[PDB]
């Protein structure tokens, strides 16, 4: 009687969902949130055996352990144990789309556990087992006898084992099916795994117990008073001597407390709930909760007798906060929020989708450290501990039901079918009943990518009836449907409309003012951070700050979903789509994070931190104006740190303490700054510093910064002409310039500098040539594949145009002698099938001081896709340990993603000039560089550059960063101009026009020499 | 305009004059203009300009060259944006083509005299025996920028000897969102710091 193929059966004998319980038998333990004797963990070593289908599971297993089984750790994903491969598919379902049927060959994981139960647990009360997460459906047996069934991989399933357990040894048999009808609602773009991946527990409750409690906090207009309302429901024998006492604790203090017997108010003609009671406590001047200041209280619910005997007690942290959308704005405690959020999948590079406290806290610290204040549980309820952490550390959470069917056609084929209303209903209602008490949860989401069906509207209204305290949102069907309180598009651009039929993505600014529209707009996903991305990120924030109703969004996404594999030698490397024999697979589309699977920041994370600062600065002569973007806190743990520097050389500095009220401003008068003398550019740089360490930050943590170009002094005193003069030698094949020790050679057959010498030492391994292409970035490739080509993607437009295989034809190559320098003039014409794509005219001027002045002037056909770049490149022979440059840094920065970078003198090891993106591509570029120093070399001008041991060619031919091999020497890419990286989304041209090399005619000048 | 350098060299087929000036005011160096004139066998002068602008001096109204020509022709022919006066931030209506008009139509009789008649995106300009080629903007009339800024009414303007030529490699926008406060959009402000344009002067 196949239950995994019937959307009408989502469980069998499963107990009701509810807030986190622990059944303390001591109120003091409850208040202090200390471990509970009535809550045992069944985590550890279990017995596991894999099978090709449930029909292959031998009966013996139900009562007797299979010897063929192995001992494995639980929770875990059997794919991670190597029992079968984890699949990575984006939209296209991993199985054949034929609801509600699943493959006959359904990987079945057989988990078993022998453990014993204290005799005292069976002498009284209720003993139940709790599975926080089983992917994707499963049957449970206790001591050979069958208990129940459950579906929905992201919420806990609980069963009453009281009548199955015996004192002493007991055995659990858990048959977990990888696929099930529930899989139709679990089509998220992530690795497709299975098994018991979340904690297993054993909870003992009294017979007469607390079965549920709801905490609510309502305030007066100025939040000076608040009423805490606690609705409590019980089970078991009802008796008058029964009582419930809800007490509110602020630390060791008891702010309020109320006691009352069961018996609710009259609700209808039949009376009221005799098995419930509501307590209402008053609270004067409550400490409000926010991501800024996570002020919490402790609510302790006690079930006892009138004579004072405790029966059992439950509790939870309470955060006094009011969330409401009013007059088009999302208000948190009366103030309009600006969501600096990010989407976060529960992913571990080694543990699969199994979460642990440590990984969680880590992520949370990183997030807050990079100025994030909100997170979206994309796309399913998260592990229970997570909400607890966000509560205490301070993070606005979007709790999202486990429902995605993006693979269906049309997308709402299931969500609009009343036959599936039941399955969906439970994934929404059970989430609410579980997490509704967490203050960090400020918004409820109905799921992800599932079109817009009636079911969504029905469930939308349910939440609104059940819990008025939180707004509901859903992006399906166009982001502004009748099923959402917030216009929550995903990847809708700032100024550009994407008029798709039925579900267009309007410019977020245009969206707010559409006729009739009045809701607040917060993108549920934006700034696809896939690889070298996040370009144009600053534009979003510029807009968020200017438009009251543009209240932020959630970046996509937090961490790369890469898994660790090992080569023959036993070395670890990051793997993605297909790397497990999984097929069909979606390449590297599972890696869209701001950090690598091991939580190592990507360059882009830094840009995010900067744009999401909570302190804005403006400069007016001598005064720096600091404006606070906080809504509640005062800048009581910050001090401004300034410093003036002439092209890297510091001159003055100081530090003023910050005393800014939320929303307020503070003026800082810098002392008569040092009057520069030497030629150069003076740069004022301010940094906000947190002197004291917090719960999430180290001491001296930097929360914000900003630069300003002070005065400038154009150098007029041109160089003192040296008396030496370069000598020009002429072959029929070469032009050789010699000066003292240095030797220059221009191959008259190419028109390029083929070699240089500093003594009997060669300097180049590859001629110094022009370059107009780049190792395609993920954003340049989009969804274009080997067999399926997307002619629109930048990479394809370039390929087709012939940029990647252009033959450089020589038009001219002459040499002349001047009063004090040799002058080589070149001129090339890159073409493809006749079409002249680029023309590069240059003039090299080597003078007495031994400096080579390269002047380039390029032309680009006004009918050939704009080049990825316009510069020069060559393979240097040396391999130095450091790289020093005066320009934007220290981290990788590109035209459309360089706001965070600062202008100064930077020095780093050659390796840090290379960004280890799992999928290799153009990287490590640094813009606005006036001086570059590598080995004996020094390049001067106003260029961009990237320097590493990998050629653009290798990079574009290599698929994984671990297959990259260092090459002889160091590859230098010096660009006069570089196209933006884009990133508004990674599946369609997303580079803003102002960042496209389209000028037609470009000009840059370089000065090569020996330092 | 202080002279920093002015040298001449001989090449395999052309003379090469290199200049470099530093416009200042009370010590402060406002602009630096490096140029190289290349007159070759075909008798064409190739002027290559490379200007620098102090990143702390109000963005210049323009970046070009000018001189008072001796001739006074009846027509003006150019390949670029026209036929009417057009500026960077107000040239959408103009079309690219070959335009020919009488010298007078290259002057806009605004009652209150000011910079006028500019034409952007010009690749070829023909006046009298002259022809200028490149990718510049220009305005050509019988009134000097100086007279124009010293004169209050268009009827007090007197034609001057010859024809004044203003060839800009870059011209700041005219603005107009309102006429009582800076109204020129940032993208139209000569702020790049370093500019570069090239011209070819010759006889048609
Ligand atoms: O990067 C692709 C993304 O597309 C979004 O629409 C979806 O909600 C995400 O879960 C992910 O699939
Ligand atoms: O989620 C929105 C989009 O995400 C992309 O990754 C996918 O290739 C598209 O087909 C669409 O699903
Ligand atoms: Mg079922
Ligand atoms: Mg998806
Ligand atoms: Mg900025
Ligand atoms: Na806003
Ligand atoms: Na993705
Ligand atoms: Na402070
Ligand atoms: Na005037």
């Amino acid at each position: 009687r196949r239950d995994w193929e019937n959307p009408g059966v989502t469980q069998l004998n499963r107990l009701a969902a509810h807030p986190p319980f622990a059944s303390w038998r001591n109120s003091e333990e409850a208040r202090t949130d200390r471990p509970s004797q009535q809550l045992r963990s069944l985590n550890g070593e279990w017995r596991f055996a894999w099978f090709p289908a449930p029909e292959a599971v031998p009966e013996s297993w139900l009562e007797c352990d299979l010897p063929e089984a192995d001992t494995v750790v639980v929770p875990s994903n059997w794919q991670m144990h190597g029992y079968d491969a984890p699949i990575y598919t984006n939209v296209t379902y991993p199985i054949t789309v034929n609801p509600p049927f699943v493959p006959t060959e359904n990987p079945t994981g057989c988990y078993s556990l022998t453990f014993n139960v204290d005799e005292s647990w069976l002498q009284e009360g209720q003993t139940r087992i709790i599975f926080d997460g089983v992917n994707s459906a499963f049957h449970l047996w206790c001591n050979g006898r069958w208990v129940g069934y459950g579906q929905d991989s992201r919420l806990p399933s609980e069963f009453d084992l009281s009548a199955f357990l015996r004192a002493g040894e007991n055995r659990l048999a858990v048959m977990v099916l990888r696929w099930s009808d529930g899989s139709y609602l679990e089509d998220q773009d992530m690795w497709r795994m299975s098994g018991i991946f979340r904690d297993v527990s054993l909870l003992h409750k009294p017979t007469t117990q607390i079965s549920d409690f709801h905490v609510a906090t309502r305030f007066n207009d100025d939040f000076s008073r608040a009423v805490l309302e606690a609705e409590v429901q019980m089970c078991g024998e009802l008796r008058d001597y029964l009582r419930v006492t809800v007490s509110l604790w602020q630390g060791e203090t008891q702010v309020a407390s109320g006691t009352a017997p069961f018996g609710g108010e009259i609700i209808d003609e039949r009376g009221g709930y005799a098995d419930r009671v509501t307590l209402r406590l008053n609270v004067e001047n409550p400490k409000l909760w926010s991501a800024e200041i996570p002020n919490l209280y402790r609510a302790v619910v006690e079930l006892h007798t009138a004579d004072g005997t405790l029966i059992e007690a439950e509790a939870c942290d309470v955060g006094f906060r009011e969330v409401r959308i009013e007059n088009g704005l999302l208000l948190l405690n009366g103030k309009p929020l600006l969501i600096r959020g990010v989407n976060r999948h529960e992913h571990h590079p080694l543990h699969g989708q199994v979460m642990d406290e440590q990984t969680m806290v880590q992520d949370i610290l990183l997030m807050k450290q990079n100025n994030f204040n909100a997170v979206r549980c994309s796309h399913y309820p998260n592990h229970p501990l997570w909400y607890t952490l966000c509560d205490r550390y301070g993070l606005y959470v979007v709790d999202e039901a486990n429902i995605e069917t993006e693979g269906m056609v049309p997308m709402n084929r299931l969500t609009d079918d009343p036959r599936w209303l039941p399955a969906m209903s439970e994934r929404v209602t059970r989430m609410v009943q579980r997490d509704r008490n967490h203050p960090s949860v400020i918004i409820w989401s109905l799921g992800n990518e599932s079109g817009h069906g009636a079911n969504h509207d029905a469930l939308y209204r349910w939440i609104k009836s059940v819990d008025p305290s939180r707004p509901v949102q859903y992006e399906g069907g166009g982001a502004d449907t009748t099923a959402t309180d917030i216009i929550c598009p995903m990847y809708a651009r700032v100024d550009e409309d994407q008029p798709f039929p039925a579900v267009p993505k309007w410019s977020i600014k245009k969206w707010l003012s559409l006729p009739g529209e009045t809701r607040p707009l917060i993108l549920c996903e934006y700034a696809h951070a896939m690889g070298n991305s996040l370009g144009g990120f600053a534009k979003y924030w510029q807009a968020f700050r200017q438009y009251p109703r543009l209240q932020g969004g959630f970046v996509w996404d937090w961490v790369d979903q890469s898994l660790i594999k090992y080569d023959e030698n036993g070395n670890p490397w990051s793997a993605y789509g297909g790397d497990f024999g999984d097929t069909p697979n979606d390449r590297q589309f599972c890696m869209n994070g701001l950090v690598f699977a091991d939580r190592t920041p990507h360059p882009a994370l830094t840009e995010a931190k900067h744009q999401q600062q909570f302190f804005q600065f403006r400069l007016s002569g001598q005064t720096i104006e600091v404006t606070s973007e906080y809504l509640f806190r005062h800048s009581d743990n910050e001090l401004l740190h300034w410093m003036v520097a002439l092209d890297g050389k510091p001159l003055a500095s100081g530090e003023v303490p910050l005393d800014v009220a939320p929303q307020g401003k503070q003026l800082i008068e810098l002392p008569e700054l040092p009057q520069p003398e030497s030629a150069g550019q003076l740069w004022l740089t301010v940094r906000v510093v947190q002197p004291n360490a917090t719960a999430w930050s180290e001491a001296g943590h930097i929360s914000a910064w900003q630069q300003w170009r002070l005065a400038e002094n154009l150098s007029v005193t041109l160089p003192a002409a040296s008396h030496a003069i370069p000598h020009l030698t002429t072959s029929e094949m070469d032009f050789c310039i010699e000066l003292g020790n240095k030797r220059w050679q221009f191959n008259r057959q190419s028109g390029f500098l083929s070699q240089m010498w500093i003594g009997d030492k060669k300097q180049l391994l590859t001629p110094l040539r022009d370059q107009f292409t780049r190792a395609p970035l993920d954003n340049d490739i989009g969804v274009s594949e080997a067999t399926r080509i997307d002619p629109n993607a930048w990479v394809e437009r370039w390929k087709a145009a012939g940029h990647y295989q252009a033959e450089a034809a020589l038009l001219q190559c002459t040499a002349d002698t001047l009063a004090d320098a040799v002058l080589i003039t070149t001129a090339h014409a890159w073409q493809h099938q006749g079409k002249t794509l680029f023309i590069s005219r240059k003039t090299y001027r080597i003078d007495g001081s031994g400096q080579m002045a390269i002047t380039v002037d390029v032309e680009v056909a006004s009918d050939t896709p704009h080049p990825a770049r316009i510069g020069l490149n060559c393979q240097l022979a040396q391999v130095a340990e450091r790289v020093n440059w005066l320009g934007l840094g220290p981290q990788e920065n590109y035209p459309d993603r360089l706001t965070a970078a600062c202008f100064d003198r930077w020095d780093l090891p050659l390796s840090d000039m290379y960004t280890p993106y799992v999928f290799p591509s153009e990287n490590g570029l640094r813009c606005g560089t006036r001086e570059l120093n590598y080995g004996p070399h020094q390049w001067r001008g106003d260029f961009q550059f990237n320097i590493s041991r990998y050629s653009q060619q290798q990079l574009m031919e290599t698929s994984h960063r671990h297959l990259l091999h260092a090459e002889e020497g160091t590859w230098l890419n010096i660009d006069g101009f570089h196209m933006g990286i884009g990133g508004d989304d990674s599946w369609s041209p997303s580079v803003s026009a102002e960042f496209q090399l389209s000028a037609g005619r470009y000009h840059y000048q370089l000065v090569w020499c020996q330092k």
